[PDB]
């Protein structure tokens, strides 16, 4: 009763699925789990002139997140990357910009945007070559050790490990860079997932194409191993204009497929997959932090 991962996707989208409170001009860079029944969503929120963070009210259906309550984090945690770590018993949230590159906070109840812990270090180091420096980092564990992968707007996607019982803890400074290419073509957004009954983890990278924001994907039989280009050219990409079935926006950036089982190991059902991405008019302009995100889903057609 096991699926695998197609050579070519094609999608079929929602339209937009909700507009950002007063005050908000966008809703961004979603990461989500099932909790208790229901669609937990974490995101970056932008005023324009800054930065914070928000969860939606749990709800059970994507047609309802129209109406679900948006709760406001006090703290800023831009980028966020929702889990639960079975081992410990304790949710994380990790994010980026605080007191160091990336940073992560502990809870019992991740429904609540202001339950979680004092913020703690994640990750210390820092990349040449970069006008950002680190950003978008996720987390993904295997039985063994866990991993933090993040990009720079540069080109290049990194890696870190530690053994999984060090966790929840800090990286320190260093760190692998596990592949390199063109500005354009691993910019940002970097997710990494493992996929259920097979051997193989899946990573996807946004990517800058001539049409718009698209998502490139590799996989690979181990998260230490070497990724192999799957669906990874704006023409034939994991997520994309060309293939998204989305009529509203001509990007598809920067989210999470959706995890049914919240755990640390970022465990996707290739039977029935769906990505949570943030997408814009095509008629928007200005500056890019001004931007009118907005949430989407698709679903996996077969
Ligand atoms: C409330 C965690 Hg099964
Ligand atoms: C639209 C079923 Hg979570
Ligand atoms: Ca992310």
């Amino acid at each position: 009763g096991t699926c695998a991962l197609p050579s070519t996707y094609r999608w079929s989208s929602t339209g937009v699925l909700a507009q950002p409170k007063s005050g908000w001009v966008a809703l961004k860079d979603f990461t989500t789990v099932t909790h208790n029944g229901r669609h937990l969503v974490y995101g970056s929120t932008s005023s324009g002139s800054s930065y914070g963070s928000m969860v939606f009210s749990p709800f059970t259906n994507w047609s309802d997140m129209a109406s679900a309550g948006q709760n406001a984090m006090n703290q800023a945690a831009v980028a966020p990357t929702l889990f639960y770590f079975a081992p410990k018993n304790i949710w994380v949230l990790a994010y980026q910009w605080g007191s160091w590159p990336f940073i992560y906070r502990t809870s019992s109840d991740p429904t609540d945007p202001n339950g979680w812990s004092a913020p703690q270090p994640l990750f210390t180091g820092s990349i040449s070559g970069s006008d950002t420096g680190p950003i978008d980092q996720t987390l993904i564990a295997d039985g063994q050790n866990m991993y933090l992968f993040f990009a720079g707007d540069n080109g290049k996607i990194y890696r870190a490990s530690m053994p999984i019982g060090n966790f929840p803890g800090n990286f320190g400074s260093s760190y692998t860079t596990i592949m390199s290419d063109t500005k354009a073509n691993l910019f940002e957004g970097v997710q990494v997932y493992k996929v259920q009954g097979q051997n193989q983890y899946l990573m996807i990278v946004e990517a800058m194409g001539a049409n718009g924001r698209y998502f490139r994907s590799f996989t690979a039989s181990s998260l230490s191993g070497s990724w192999t280009p799957q669906a990874a050219s704006e023409g034939n990409p994991f997520a994309g204009k060309a293939n998204s079935g989305a009529t509203w926006t001509n990007d598809i950036s920067h989210g999470d497929l959706v995890r049914d089982n919240p755990d640390q190991t970022m465990t996707v059902d290739p039977c029935n997959l769906q990505f949570l991405y943030q997408g814009k008019s095509p008629n928007a302009g200005g500056d890019y932090n001004s931007l009118p995100w907005r949430p989407g889903v698709l679903t996996l057609r077969r």
